[PDB]
């Protein structure tokens, strides 16, 4: 027969076509505040409970309920049995936080929620329906351009779209945040440096993060004349203008975050060999750290690839960008001149790379 | 510290905040006709030989290409190597389809297109964006209705959706026929069988598909009798009016498809008690047979799990429909009085019920 396979593939085509219901169950969780709520209350909250937090009007109730089985069965929220309240009422089910939904609540510089409202925004999500026209079409541009006439760029500077603006930037700044936690999480990559010049740094900002967590490190902020300005620094902070492309300043280490995955891998090339002149005289000492996106289709953590190849069609669809995969920056590296590398995830499926000489 | 469960904990956050990425990939691929483009070449496709079948332009390309990669790497391609064209091009990857996309050929009878095309449809997604709304208003009504100011069977009805309306019957009629399909693969349920009642079984189309398999078998299409009629029949075919909540005419079994999901448990406890009583002549030999869905949160398949309770939330936000769980389903059995049953999963998340007296 051998068509019986039908149902084993009616099985995988349906996961795949109603697996965006699951992400729409994770953007009402958020939208609802669900996490804050469990949070406030201090321990494992019951339906009703949850529903009164929520002041949901009664019929909204089964719905609430019915979002949550499919959010516990995700794993963002844990069952446990709490007997009723005044002999009548049995047990009732209460919900409890896990790892995932804490990184809902708000007020805290783990909280991803500004990334969850963002990424499945209307604005993210309608132009899907001009896919079809999108790839028939003979114009080179965004999903987003092609569905709605301008770019993404454009459309949020409208003044009707100035809260989409703040919530695009909540989520940005939130993605700036969190590399403090990355900095907190990867101590080792920056503990034997002495100095640190960080590239296209423009007015400090990650500098100032570094400086949160390595005080004694000596930083220097490249970048443009223009951006760097006379900017003045202290003991251990200091502004250079000039052009990655001819010299980057000497320092133990060189840091390019999220600077290479806006240049080809001709201008990428040119970057990173002034990065191994810039620790050259460290000898075999110096370092090179890059943080960008590294997809590693050979990884045996299918989820995680398909997130990034995920992310990439985002980049793809929006802005016509795109992330490199583990191959892609091994070429560089090596043509660059490098020895060796080693990638460590970093943020859900992002990467911090450690380029030696 | 324990707080180093960040990183575990994004992953997983981003991972279901960017699934539907998966889901509009696969829609793209079945609105641009790619299995039907590899389907037709008759063998492994090139990059180019498939951009020139789907006839795109230059810059559409790499976008293909992109799509390719998420694509294959969630099962619904292989790549394949295939040397290039005389001599110059060395080897080129080539895509052939999996049995998942081997269900995007058109113009066959395993065709889920349009069941495909209309769950990703933006009739089916547009409202998402109205869920915060949804949750937090006083009316109670289908998220459709929430975010559109109608219900979608009206939504459909008008003139302007009349190709929307076209679509959706689609997907039904696909629907309908699937069930073909599970009596080819499930003959078992059938073979013993003398005779079977199509409880609302309309005009006859169920037991038409049933007779073009079991042409042996009499069949009764038992419902109202206004939608029954006069209609004659032959044989081994013969419509029976009357109220399914009164009693059905005796048979060694009885087809329940897709009509106790529509009835409460009190409606669908008396069905299934009418049910046992037209197979109680027949003694331990007679069966009632269920076709409606059915989730169990024990499964060891959580995939099917999710994809059922996703489902699930499609039927309650857009009908405010529901589905029962193998608990639900298991109350009913035995309230009616039967003694066992079995559940053979059809259709990839459907479920096909053998109650036992
Ligand atoms: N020739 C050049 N030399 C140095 N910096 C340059 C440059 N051309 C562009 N840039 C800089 O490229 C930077 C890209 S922004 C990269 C992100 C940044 N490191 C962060 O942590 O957010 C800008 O700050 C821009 O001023
Ligand atoms: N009292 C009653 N007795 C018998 N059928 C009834 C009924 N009330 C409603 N119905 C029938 O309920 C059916 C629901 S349609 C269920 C699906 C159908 N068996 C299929 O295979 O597609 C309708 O055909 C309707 O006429
Ligand atoms: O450096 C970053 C950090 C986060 C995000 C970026 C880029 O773009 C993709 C994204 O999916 C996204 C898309 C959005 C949005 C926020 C948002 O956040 C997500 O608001 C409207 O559209
Ligand atoms: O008995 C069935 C069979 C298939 C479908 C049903 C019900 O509704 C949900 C669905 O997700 C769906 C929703 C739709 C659609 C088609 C469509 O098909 C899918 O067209 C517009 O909205």
């Amino acid at each position: 027969s051998e068509e019986s396979e039908l149902y084993h593939a009616q099985i995988h085509l349906y996961k795949h076509v109603y697996n965006f219901v699951s992400s729409m169950a994770l953007k009402s969780a958020m939208e609802l505040g669900i996490a804050d709520a469990i949070h406030n209350h201090g321990k494992p909250m019951t339906l009703s409970e949850l529903a009164s937090s929520l002041k949901l009007h009664p019929s909204k109730v089964n719905i609430l309920h019915r979002f949550l089985r499919l959010l516990t069965h995700n794993g963002f929220f844990a069952k446990t049995i709490v007997k009723g309240k005044e002999g009548d009422e049995e047990e009732e089910i209460a919900y409890s936080l896990t790892p995932p939904s804490k990184l809902l609540i708000s007020g805290k510089p783990t909280c991803l929620s500004s990334i969850v409202k963002g990424a499945l925004h209307p604005s993210s999500l309608d132009m899907w329906s001009s896919s079809k026209k999108w790839f028939n079409e003979d114009k080179e541009q965004t999903l987003f351009e092609c569905a709605t006439g301008e770019s993404f760029w454009d459309f949020l500077n409208k003044d009707s779209e100035s809260s989409t603006l703040s919530m695009f930037q909540d989520a940005m700044a939130s993605d700036s945040r969190m590399f403090k936690l990355v900095l907190q999480e990867n101590k080792r990559v920056f503990e034997g440096l002495e100095s640190l010049v960080d590239v296209g740094g423009g007015t400090g900002g990650v500098t100032k993060l570094i400086h949160e967590i390595f005080p004694h490190l000596k930083c220097t902020v490249f970048d443009q004349p223009q951006v760097v300005g006379n900017l003045t620094g202290n003991e251990n902070l200091n502004f250079v203008g000039g052009d990655m492309f001819k010299s980057i300043p000497s320092a133990d280490a060189v840091l390019l975050k999220w600077v290479l995955h806006d240049w080809n891998d001709e201008q990428s090339l040119k970057i990173l060999k002034n990065s191994k002149e810039a620790i050259s005289h460290k000898g075999k000492d110096g370092k090179v750290i890059i943080i960008d996106i590294s997809i590693d289709e050979t990884s045996d953590d299918r989820g995680l690839t398909e997130l990034q190849l995920d992310y990439d069609l985002v980049m793809l669809t929006m802005f016509l960008g795109k992330e490199r995969t583990k191959q892609e920056w091994e070429k560089l590296i090596y043509d660059a001149g490098f020895s060796s590398y080693k990638i460590t995830p970093i943020s859900g499926f992002k990467s911090l790379i450690e380029v030696y000489p």
